[PDB]
């Protein structure tokens, strides 16, 4: 079984440093997504958003200025850890909606911030599956 | 009557580095609309575009980063002297289709470029009524 934890916290101390200096020079109502059905469940979801976000901050690389390419590529680190993990692709019942930019940066500073003390306590070896809720 | 000719530096010599510093922070594909059916005109053509272009460049500075505020202002203020003109409102026949800012940023440029050699010798008075295609 794909298993999935750190031994080492991922996660930086001034993340939130690189998401407020990516966003100086965004147009914030970019319009991004955001899964809409993502079941509650306080040990995966804020791990599932994050996959979700980082899945973002490779799109949005393909599309930006050579110079917005570094701070988006600088935001990709703080949460690139969750590749780390062999997460599974969406399921097919996961709907998403679209949201601005600024709403999914601010989103993934949260659940950084809320992870930050459980990231490596947990066993997130069932995160792989991202699963819905109707 | 209304009047819209310039007689001093309406357009500068360093536009295009406003621009290619600002795309080079940009999102290449953020949604923005150019007109589709604004009529054929010579001495107009390139000035309504300006014009929208411009009131693009403001609308996107009420959603910008502080620093892309910055990056912003800088390329209205080169595009700024079409407020000079009394632009009267766009015409109800006039269609807009969305487009990439790249697009947007592109033209503009394209657009100043052309009318350079003509912003200070030409009267633009008859622009001042956008017109769509028959
Ligand atoms: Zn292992
Ligand atoms: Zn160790
Ligand atoms: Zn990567
Ligand atoms: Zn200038
Ligand atoms: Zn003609
Ligand atoms: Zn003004």
């Amino acid at each position: 079984t794909q298993d999935c934890s750190f031994q080492h916290s991922p996660i930086s101390s001034d993340f939130a440093v690189k998401i407020r200096e990516l966003s100086d020079y965004l147009l914030q109502d970019y319009p991004v997504t955001v899964a809409s059905n993502l079941q509650d469940d306080e040990l995966c979801g804020g791990l599932w958003r994050l996959v979700l976000a980082q899945r973002w901050m490779e799109r949005l690389k393909t599309v930006a200025g050579s110079k917005m390419q570094g701070l988006l590529e600088r935001v990709n680190t703080e949460i690139h850890f969750v590749t780390k993990c062999a997460f599974q692709p969406p399921p097919s019942c996961l709907r998403f909606v679209q949201t601005n930019i600024s709403r999914l940066l601010q989103e993934t500073s949260e659940q950084l911030v809320a992870l930050k003390p459980w990231i490596t306590r947990q066993n997130f070896s069932r995160c792989l599956e991202l699963q819905c809720q109707p």
